[PDB]
C-alpha cells in the first residue's frame, strides 16, 4: 500500500519525496464542499477511488464560510472521518482550510490556528497527512508579501509544535495561481508547497510557463485543485487543454487532485446524479469528466 511504501513525505531541492529520497507522485481527487456533499465522503467510496481509480491521495475541501466551519463547526469532523479513513486505507489525505469567498486568510485567521493546532495534535503522528491551510486566497488587495506570506508566518508555527515535518500547502495570489510571486518570496519552512489551481477552460501556455518559473527558484508546487470544466466549475468539459496539462504534470512530476467527486449538475462533478455515495460506480454513474479523470488515474 501507497502510505506504507513511502512513508514520510518531505521537499527535497523543492521536489516531493519520500523516506528514502525518491521522487514522488500523488494523484487523486478532492471532495465538493463538506456542508453541502459530504455523503460522498466516507471510508467505502474512498476505498473505492483507492481500489478502482487507483488514487493515492484524498483532499477534503472544508470551505470556512458559505454554510462551512465558521457558520458551522460540526464539519471539522467530517475532516477527521476523511483523515482517518485514509489512516486505515493507508493513502495520504489533505485537510484543505478552503477559504474562497472569505478571500483573505487572515480574516480567520484565529480560527484557522485552532483548527491546525487541534487537527496536527490528533493526527501529527502520522504521515498520510497534508495540511492546506489557504485553499485560494483572492482579490487584488491580497498580496502574497503583505497578507497570504504573514498568515502563513503565523499558522505554520502552530502546527510545527506539533508535527515538525508533514507538508503544507500554502495558498498562492488570485485563488492560487500566483506561484509566480510566491517563488520570488518563499517561506523558511523546508517542507512547504505552494498551491497552483488551473481550470482546463483557461488556454494554458503562459500559467504552464509560470509554473516552470516558479520551479526553476526551486519552489515545490502541489497542483491541489484543477478541473476539466471553466473556472467557475462548469461551463463544459474541455479534455484536450485536460490532457495537455496531465502530461505537463508528469513531465513535471507534479502531484493534483481534482474537483470535485460529487453528483452536482456542474461539468467538474466527476459523478452523475444517481452515483451511489459509497462507491461501487458503474460507467454511466461517471460523469465526462469524471471518466476522464479516472482514466488517468488508472492510466498512471
Ligand atoms: C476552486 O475552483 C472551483 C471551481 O470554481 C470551486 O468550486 C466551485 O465553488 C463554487 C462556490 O462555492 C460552487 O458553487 C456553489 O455550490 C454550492 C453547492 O451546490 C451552492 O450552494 C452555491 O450557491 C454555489 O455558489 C461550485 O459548485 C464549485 O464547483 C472551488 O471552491 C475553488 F476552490
Amino acid at each position: 500500500s501507497v502510505v506504507e511504501e513511502h512513508g514520510q513525505l518531505s521537499i527535497s531541492n523543492g521536489e516531493l519525496v519520500n523516506e528514502r529520497g525518491e521522487q514522488v507522485q500523488l494523484k487523486g481527487m478532492s471532495s465538493h464542499g463538506l456542508q453541502w456533499y459530504g455523503q460522498f465522503v466516507n471510508y467505502e467510496s474512498m476505498k473505492w477511488l483507492r481500489d478502482d481509480w487507483g488514487i493515492n491521495v484524498f483532499r477534503a475541501a472544508m470551505y470556512t464560510s458559505s454554510g462551512g466551519y465558521i457558520d458551522d463547526p460540526s464539519v471539522k469532523e467530517k475532516v477527521k472521518e476523511a483523515v482517518e479513513a485514509a489512516i486505515d486505507l493507508d493513502i495520504y489525505v489533505i485537510i484543505d482550510w478552503h477559504i474562497l469567498s472569505d478571500n483573505d486568510p487572515n480574516i480567520y485567521k484565529e480560527e484557522a490556528k485552532d483548527f491546525f493546532d487541534e487537527m496536527s495534535e490528533l493526527y501529527g503522528d502520522y504521515p498520510n497527512v497534508i495540511y492546506e491551510i489557504a485553499n485560494e486566497p483572492n482579490g487584488s488587495d491580497v498580496t502574497w508579501g503583505n497578507q497570504i506570506k504573514p498568515y502563513a508566518e503565523e499558522v505554520i508555527p502552530i502546527i510545527r509544535n506539533n508535527d515538525p515535518n508533514n507538508i503544507i500547502i500554502v495558498g498562492t495570489g488570485t485563488w492560487s495561481q500566483d506561484v509566480h510571486h510566491a517563488a520570488d518570496n518563499q517561506l523558511a519552512d523546508p517542507n512547504v508547497m505552494y498551491a497552483f489551481h488551473f481550470y482546463a477552460g483557461t488556454h494554458g501556455q503562459n500559467l504552464r510557463d509560470q509554473v516552470d518559473y516558479a520551479l526553476d527558484q526551486g519552489a515545490a508546487i502541489f497542483v491541489s485543485e484543477w478541473g476539466t470544466s471553466a473556472a467557475t466549475g462548469d461551463g463544459g468539459v474541455f479534455l484536450d487543454e485536460a490532457q495537455v496539462w496531465i502530461d505537463f504534470m508528469d513531465e513535471r512530476n507534479l502531484s493534483w487532485a481534482n474537483w470535485s467527486l460529487t453528483h452536482k449538475d456542474e461539468s467538474s462533478a466527476a459523478l452523475m446524479p444517481g452515483a451511489n455515495p459509497t462507491g461501487g460506480w458503474t460507467e454511466a454513474e461517471l460523469s465526462p469528466s469524471g471518466t476522464f479523470v479516472r482514466e488517468k488515474i488508472r492510466e498512471s
